[PDB]
């Protein structure tokens, strides 16, 4: 994945047929290169319809998800493997090139105590099996580090890399998110540095999930460090103008992040494209 | 109105028993602070006279802070919240504290999955009006600390805190901001200070990862410049989660160390904050 | 002045008839509230044409200059007074509301040692005379602090305020410039703080004189501090893009500051207006 | 190959005379820096055996820096520049210095009034080629420091510095950046580091007003993150003009104190920079 993309919560709450149409049409208005589609209810996704829309409008895609509690990999690894296999198949069927996000646990997952080796061992077994299935469908898997309040297992670039190393697959990458790094990284550039050998995808998300350029993220540090490590993967926006219901409780958007998609896309995407030009990103 | 620099004593003591109070006051003297913030996990157990004597002997000012336990969350159990707050207010006053602050309007862990409602805010306002009257009768103030979306769904920004203060209509409730929470919640960190400017009397100076101030993602120059520009008169209180007791830490989503040790946090973070306060004239 | 404006150097440094027309046309294109008119040669300005242009287009204006060497106030105060009187009359007659800039000296002053009381006494005598003339024509005067390399006399907000106190006039204000403050102020907000009782005008200029938003100025600190002191004066964008070479060389522009006007105005003005909205200056 | 932390000796002495050398070396030991950077502005006046003995006695490494005097500006008087640089290189080597850096291609305060020309750059390239051979004969390297538009019109950015190193084609010339200069010249400070990454061996960590690092407008987190990202392994050196060498004062434009004294800059600035280097995993 290359260039600029948008997580489709910018435009649709649910990836149903009307929502897919609405999101793809909106993406065309902004000349982005790809979209990121939530894979939160895999049997409900009409893959033939989404593939038709993507190919007609010359858009690339990937999918992302968080695991439902019934299938959290850390404690119910057999259910997690079965869920990920279905999500991988649907991602591949619609033409998506990867399945990323919190593929190792829940959005809002917490035991109340620090993560344990038994949990990480379960996650490793799940991701090893999922990565084999992904290879059979020709897609990659991404592991997104999220903040301490959304998951207790993988919060930093360094923890994400440790899991990629624990699994020992060749088709799992690290996915970072500036909103999460703004909380978790001891200096935001350190997350990028720690993840550099595996970093293929980054959510350029403002500190309050609003408009990039108008929060507390350290954008100049972020873009300088991406340029320094030779980043050439996907640059994707993530702003919860709409909230997918299956993850709303974990994402904690209790008030509007911005007025509407026109504001976030009209002000945020030019800011990010201009910063990528300024620091010479590949 | 607290003045100068202080510290939240969690780095030495979250259980304010007799040895814990001595340990915390000894730390405050070591680091030469102007005041301490005393956590009240269990208000009834506090020895008010021992603490009062310690503060007076050492010319240390203090305030107290807490969050409501689930049995007393104001949004849903306002009668129980009033009863909890009355005990904490009396203990604060009797030990010589000048205010009770923190998440006095709810608890860590509140989340409905939807936006806060008028019904919830009505209950919070009734609780804070009763608590404010009790605090007035004991000659202290109350502070409302805005915390981030994941800890509570009701008061996350300076502007929401001010709206609640206006809803209650008391004269002795102020806004308490926290740079760690503002780093998530405010649309530009200075905007929390700007929105709260008529009521801001206290700020937690905490790094973005609860570690060492100066070494994270908080915008310290914007924070201190904006405090100076609004003419901030109030407590500058350092807050770090280093050495917090495990069960408290886990409740605040601390799953891994926030910093190497106290010598990193206090040896690097306190001078950073004092230097910034001098730089921008807050001193 | 209130709202947003532009220093017209991007279209005109020589305020002749076609230059005035070109600048007012640009002001309307970018929907600004006011223009800052450079006065390289005050005697040559057609005051009636400019006044009619401003009035017809509902545009407000102020003027600015730096003193030429024959009239540097620190050493040639009588000549400085004569030069300022002519500029003040031209400003008032064209409908301008203030004369600002380096009205206390010139670009290129440098003794090699710290500024002296004798220098400051001559400047104060000049500004006292000029302020009285300005008052008789109904306009104010602004003192722009500029960096150490351009002039050795007034570099910080606090130095500007000390000169306002030394003169004792009631119609002189402080004019700050983010490009100069980025060098001179010990934390950029401190220039605004120190000048808070007298600050009525600010040049919003990137650190390299290029595109605001894309440099090393601390824009969030600048706008938050302006909001916090209750700033109600002019927000004026300044960029050296397309400056006439002669003038550019005198300001040490040895290479392009930006790609073109489309970059500077198309990226820079929205950035600044968005920041002003974000922090409630509007 | 300088490494670790060092200080430009204007922190402590206005001239590198015998009393000034003793003062500066003594102060450097008090702060446990790894090296000092000695101005080479009056080469025939430097007592090289005295400085060598002090450095060797106190286990301190050193390099030298300069700006060319107008009589020997390389862009217009290249033969004089070569003769001046040969003397400066010889004295640097005699006192045990490992490199000669700074504005070795022109003046501090050099200005024609118009943009730089190819003929000026041809002269500089010829000078630097000849100087680089002499430096190799004495076993030291040369550094080219980009400085801002008001101090020199020829080399202002990392990218311009690299273009000159490539033009000269000598393998013993490195790029030397300075955060005070990059704060003005680089379109985003990290771009200077990125542009110079193949040749960057030395950086002045100098605050935006030449005062205390951490208390100005330099983007330190961006600076340190980008240094770490490019694998920087050279010298990290402070530059604060507590004292002003007279031969460059007019060009450096320090008209008012940059800070209270050296105790304030070293006491607050060096720990800040060391802590940032640790934070981003340089040191
Ligand atoms: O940032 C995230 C959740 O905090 C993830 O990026 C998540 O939103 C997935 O995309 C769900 O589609
Ligand atoms: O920031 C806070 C919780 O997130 C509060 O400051 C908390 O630490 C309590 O009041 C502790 O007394
Ligand atoms: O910033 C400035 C010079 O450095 C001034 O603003 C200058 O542009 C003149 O006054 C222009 O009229
Ligand atoms: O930063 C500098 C001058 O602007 C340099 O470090 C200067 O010291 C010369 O290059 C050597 O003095
Ligand atoms: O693919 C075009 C279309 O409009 O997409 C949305 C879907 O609900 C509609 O049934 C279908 O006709
Ligand atoms: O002046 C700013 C401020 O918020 O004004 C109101 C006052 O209660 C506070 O002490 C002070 O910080
Ligand atoms: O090297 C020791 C010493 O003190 O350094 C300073 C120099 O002026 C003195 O002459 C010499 O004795
Ligand atoms: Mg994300
Ligand atoms: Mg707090
Ligand atoms: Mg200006
Ligand atoms: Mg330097």
């Amino acid at each position: 994945m290359q260039g600029f993309g948008v997580h489709t919560s910018m435009w649709t709450m649910n990836w149903d047929r009307p929502g897919a149409e609405r999101a793809v049409a909106a993406a065309l208005k902004y000349e982005v290169d790809f979209i990121e589609i939530p894979m939160l209810n895999p049997p409900a996704v009409d893959t033939e319809h989404t593939r038709a829309l993507l190919e007609k409008n010359e858009l690339r895609a990937l999918c992302s998800l968080g695991l439902p509690e019934r299938a959290w990999a850390s404690v119910r690894p057999d259910a997690a493997i079965e869920h990920l296999k279905v999500a991988i198949d649907k991602t591949a069927d619609l033409g998506g090139e990867a399945l990323s996000g919190v593929i190792y646990g829940g959005i809002g997952e917490r035991t109340g105590v620090p993560p344990t080796e038994a949990e990480y061992d379960n996650i490793a077994r799940v991701l090893s099996a999922a990565a084999k299935h992904a290879k059979s469908r020709g897609i990659e898997l991404g592991v997104e580090a999220v903040n301490r309040y959304e998951n207790h297992l993988i919060n930093t670039g360094w923890q994400a890399v440790q899991m990629i190393e624990r699994v020992g697959a060749d088709n799992i990458f690290v996915h970072l998110d500036t909103y999460h790094m703004n909380i978790e990284e001891k200096g935001v550039g350190n997350g990028i540095l720690d993840a550099r050998e595996h970093l293929k995808y980054i959510h350029l998300s403002e500190s309050d999930r609003g408009t990039p350029g108008y929060g507390t993220c350290g954008w100049d540090e972020i873009f300088s460090t991406l340029a320094a490590i030779g980043f050439k993967g996907g640059l994707a926006m993530e702003s919860f103008i709409n909230m997918p219901p299956e993850v709303a409780y974990g994402l904690a958007v209790w008030r509007p992040v911005a007025k509407d998609e026109e504001e976030v896309m009209g002000n945020g995407l030019p800011f990010l494209r201009n910063k990528a030009k300024q620091y010479g990103l590949i």
